[PDB]
C-alpha cells in the first residue's frame, strides 16, 4: 500500500548524468534554485516504478548528451525491502526488482505485474497517494466553495465509465461462436459474473458508491490531522459531496471562514487525507512540491509552522527553493545544477 | 425489465400432456385442488424463458409417458411482442424467439443471450422479481425482528463474491505470456479496468454498495404501496439494515407493533418493493403462490381485500386451493387434474 523511500540513484537522467540520492525518515527538504533539477529525481523515482509507458519517447528522460539511461530505486513496502532497476539503451530496454535481497522478476512485463500487486494501486492512484503537485494548496484556497468540492471529487477519481465492459463482455463472448461449430461452459460462468456486475451500476451508480467508501476514510484521518495540527475542533464532518464542515463553538463553518491560518491547515490536512482514503491506509511517504508557492509570507510561516508538527507521517519530502524551510527538516539535500548536470549534496 | 404473461402452451410438460393457457391484464386466479398442475404452468412459463440449464435432466419436466417436450410462451416485455419457443426431443433440443412477429433468435444460445438482453436480469433475480413463493407471507411475519432483516437481505442477493475475477484477471492475463515470445495491447487495457474495479470493492464493499442502491427505492415504493393499500401512515423508513419503521402519530412502530391486519399490508407491501427494486421499475406482472397457506380465517380474509385493492399492478396472478379467493380475480383460471393429466378450463 505505501512505501518508504530509501535510495534513488540515476545515469543519464534528464539534468542528472550520474546522482546517488538517499533519503531519510522524518522531514526531507530538497532545496535548490528554479531549474536545478530537485523533480527530475522524483521524476526518476516514478519512472523506476512504472517504467516506460507503451510507444514511450525516451528523449523525454534520457539527458540529451546519449542515448542511454539507467534508474535504481531502493524502497521498502510493508515490511520489505525492494530494489527496482530500471533501463534503456539503443532501443534496448529492461527490468529487474528484487525482494529482500533476492531476485523477483527479471522481465520488463513480470516486474510490472510485480510492482502492480505490491503497491495495490495504479500508477495514478498512487501518484495522487505520495506526490501533492506545486501549488495544490494555494489554488484549493483560491477556488470557490463549489469548485472545492469539484477537485475533491477528482483526487477520487469519480470520473469512471465502465462501459469497457462493452469490448469486455464481447470479446470474450464470440470467443463461444468457436464453440458451437461442433467444458469451455466455465467461459459463460464468467460472462454472467461480468453482466451481473456491470448490470448493478448503470454507469451511475459507480459515484453513489465510491462517496459511501471515500467519505467516512477521509472524515476519519481530517479529524486525526486536526489533532496532530492542533486544531480547536472538536468535530470536522465531510458532507457525501465533499463540504467541509468545521464544528466550532457557536455553529458548523466552512474552510472558508476560518483565518488564513487556518485555512492552510484544513487544506494540508484534507490533501492529507484524501492520500489516506485513496489507499486505505496511513500515508508511510508523502512528497509536497513547491507548497509554498503562491503564498504571501504570512501564510508561508503558518505552513512552515504546520510542517513541523507533522509527526503521524514517517517520511515527508518537501521540494522548494525556498531555503528557509530548511529550519523545518530533519534532512537537508541541495541541488545545484552545473551548465546542464544536476550535482546533489547533502549538507547544511 | 418487466414483462406481462400473455399465453403459454405446453406439450407433455409435467402433468400437462397438452394444455393451453391465456392470461389477462388485472387479478388472474389460477384455482386448483392440491396437485392438480398449478405451479407446473408457471414452471413451464420459467423453463420456456431461460431453458434447461447446463447438463440438465429433461425427466424432470417431460411427462413421465413418454421423452418428448414442448413450451409456447407469449409475452410482451416493454412494448414489444415477443414468442419464446423452446423444445426437447429425444436428446435433440432445440429454441427459437420471435420479436413483433418476426424471427429473432434462432439457436438455444442465441435465444438466451436475446432473453437475458431482453430482460436486463439473470434467471434469479427475475424470478424473486415476479415470483413469490408458498408462504413467504406467513413466514416472513413469523420471523424474529432480527430474521426479517435477514430475509431481506437474502432478496437482494447481497451474497456476492466477486472472487471470481480471480480465475478472471487471470487466464485473461496468462494469454499474453504467448504474446511475449517475438497491437494486443488492448488486452492488457482491460486487464487493469478489471483490477481497477476488484481493487475498490475488497469483497466488503460491494454490500455497503448494495444498501445504497436498493434501500432508497425500496423506501420508495414501500410509501407507494401503503398509499394504494391505505395504510393510515404518511411515512414509512427503510434503515439501511432493513428494518421497517412505521412513523406512525405517537412514534415510530415496528412490523411487531402492528395489528394482524395491518402486518399482512405490510408484508405484501414489502415483498413487492423489493420486486420493484430487484428490477429498477414498477413491476408489470406478480405471480403470488398460495399466498394465503399457514394463514388462520382472519388473516385470510385481510389479504383478500388488500388484494382487491392492487390496481398499481398491471397483471397479477394468485395461484390458491382456496375458491373463496375466487371472489377477488377478473379471471378465474380452473385447474383439474385426471388421473395423470391437468385440465385447464376459463370458467367460473
Ligand atoms: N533529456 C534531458 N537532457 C538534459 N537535460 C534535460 C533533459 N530534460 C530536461 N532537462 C533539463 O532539466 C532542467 C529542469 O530541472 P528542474 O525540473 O527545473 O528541477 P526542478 O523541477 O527542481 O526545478 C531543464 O532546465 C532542462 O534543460
Ligand atoms: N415428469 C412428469 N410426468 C408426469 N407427471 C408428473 C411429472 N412430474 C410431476 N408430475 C405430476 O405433477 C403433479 C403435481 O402437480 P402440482 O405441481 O402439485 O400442481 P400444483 O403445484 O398447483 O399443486 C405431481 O403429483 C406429479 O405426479
Ligand atoms: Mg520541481
Ligand atoms: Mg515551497
Ligand atoms: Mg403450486
Ligand atoms: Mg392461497
Amino acid at each position: 500500500m505505501s512505501m518508504i523511500l530509501k535510495e534513488i540513484r540515476m545515469n543519464n537522467f534528464k539534468s542528472h548524468v550520474n546522482s546517488r540520492i538517499k533519503f531519510e525518515k522524518g522531514i526531507v527538504a530538497i532545496i535548490g534554485e528554479n531549474g536545478s533539477g530537485k523533480s527530475s529525481i522524483f521524476e526518476a523515482v516514478f519512472f523506476a516504478l512504472f517504467g516506460a509507458g507503451s510507444n514511450f519517447n525516451y528523449d523525454t528522460i534520457i539527458t540529451k548528451g546519449k542515448k542511454s539511461v539507467y534508474v535504481e530505486l531502493d524502497f521498502e513496502v510493508n515490511g520489505n525491502n525492494y530494489k527496482i532497476i530500471r533501463e534503456y539503451d539503443s532501443g534496448r530496454g529492461g527490468a529487474k526488482l528484487y525482494k529482500n535481497g533476492k531476485p523477483y522478476a527479471t522481465t520488463i512485463s513480470a516486474v510490472n505485474k510485480a510492482v502492480n500487486e505490491i503497491l495495490g494501486v495504479d500508477r495514478n492512484m498512487f501518484l495522487n497517494s505520495i506526490y501533492i503537485k506545486q501549488g495544490e494548496i494555494a489554488k484549493f484556497l483560491s477556488l470557490k466553495p463549489s469548485e472545492k468540492l469539484e477537485t475533491v471529487a477528482k483526487l477520487l477519481g469519480i470520473d469512471e465509465f465502465e462501459k469497457c465492459y462493452q469490448k469486455m463482455g464481447e470479446i470474450v463472448k464470440e470467443y463461444e461462436k468457436r464453440l458451437e461449430r461442433i467444458e469451455k461452459e466455465k467461459l459463460t460462468k464468467f460472462v454472467e459474473y461480468l453482466d451481473k456486475v456491470r448490470r448493478i451500476f448503470g454507469r451511475n451508480g459507480f459515484q453513489a458508491y465510491l462517496r459511501e467508501k471515500y467519505v467516512p476514510l477521509i472524515q476519519k484521518y481530517l479529524n486525526e490531522a486536526f489533532s496532530e495540527f492542533d486544531l480547536p475542533y472538536s468535530f470536522v464532518e465531510l458532507t457525501k459531496d465533499f463540504e467541509v464542515r468545521v464544528h466550532a463553538p457557536n455553529g458548523v463553518l466552512t474552510i472558508d471562514n476560518l483565518s488564513g491560518g487556518e485555512q492552510i491547515a484544513v487544506a494540508l490536512s484534507l490533501r492529507l487525507a484524501i492520500a489516506n482514503a485513496l489507499i486505505g491506509n496511513r500515508v508511510e511517504c508523502i512528497i509536497l512540491d513547491e507548497p509554498t508557492v503562491y503564498l504571501d509570507e504570512n501564510r508561508r510561516a503558518k505552513l512552515a509552522e504546520i510542517f513541523r508538527k507533522v509527526k503521524s507521517i514517517p517520511q515527508m519530502i518537501i521540494i522548494t527553493h525556498h531555503r528557509e524551510l530548511e529550519d523545518v527538516a530533519d534532512v537537508i539535500i541541495n541541488v545545484k545544477k552545473d551548465g546542464n548536470v544536476s550535482k546533489v549534496k547533502i549538507n547544511g
